[PDB]
């Protein structure tokens, strides 16, 4: 009966969150602010560019003009994109491409709900463009996970209402973004982080089509 599903990028379909985690530490270290950890990414969690970096910033207090603001953004970018030029099919977590050929066999519609602006370049290096039907642009996303606003963003761009789809994510905050938009959300992970009033699987491989189906009978 759902007529799409909402993938986010970062811990569904390949990992980017430990790249992203230390290309904004190494920034931070070099302008003097010390306290992004692991714990405090926990707040950074598929968060958008900008809105990480004010958090960055206000961790120290840290004040700064429009054009410094930028060019702290497109430095950390700059090593990111370094980072990530070696990303291929084999990055890809298990049981999404198999899920990905099922849903459009299926005739279900595909899209992204990432906050990553390089989401269209790492789906290439991984060569699943084909398999998605649209992309949610960030840049015209105005505010970031638990906000509802990326995930709604995704469903319109394939033409379909949140309430007709389902959406994957294994973050807390992108949990409460797929509740909030209508959307169903399924997540990957532990109960502990996600919640105990969603669905979870312990790995992507358990994402499959008949599983999806079956979740959404029962909701
Ligand atoms: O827009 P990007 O800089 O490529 O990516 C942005 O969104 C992703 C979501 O996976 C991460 O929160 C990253 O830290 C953030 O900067
Ligand atoms: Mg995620």
């Amino acid at each position: 009966m759902f007529k799409a599903v909402l993938f986010d990028l970062d811990g569904v379909i390949t990992d980017t969150a430990e790249y992203h985690f230390r290309a904004w530490k190494a920034l931070a270290e070099e302008i003097g602010i010390n306290g992004v950890d692991r714990q405090f990414n926990e707040q950074l969690k598929g968060v958008s560019r900008e809105d990480s970096l004010q958090k960055i910033l206000d961790l120290a207090d840290k004040k700064v003009s429009a054009e410094e603001f930028k060019e702290l953004a497109k430095r950390k970018n700059d090593n990111y994109v370094k980072m990530i030029q070696d990303v291929s099919p084999a990055d890809v977590y298990p049981g999404i491409l198999q899920l990905l050929k099922d849903l459009r066999s299926n005739k279900i519609k595909i899209a992204l709900a990432s906050a990553s602006k390089n989401g269209p370049f790492l789906l290439e290096r991984m060569n699943l463009t084909g398999y998605f039907d649209a992309i949610a642009d960030p840049a015209e996303v105005a505010a970031s996970k638990p906000a509802p606003d990326i995930f709604i963003a995704a469903a319109h761009a394939v033409g379909v209402a949140p309430s007709e789809s389902i959406g994957l994510e294994d973050s807390q905050a992108g949990i409460q973004a797929i509740k909030d938009s209508g959307a169903l959300p399924i997540g990957v992970g532990r109960p502990e982080d996600l919640g105990d009033d969603i669905v979870i699987v312990p790995d992507t491989s358990h994402y499959t089509l008949e599983f999806l189906k079956e979740v959404w009978l029962q909701k």
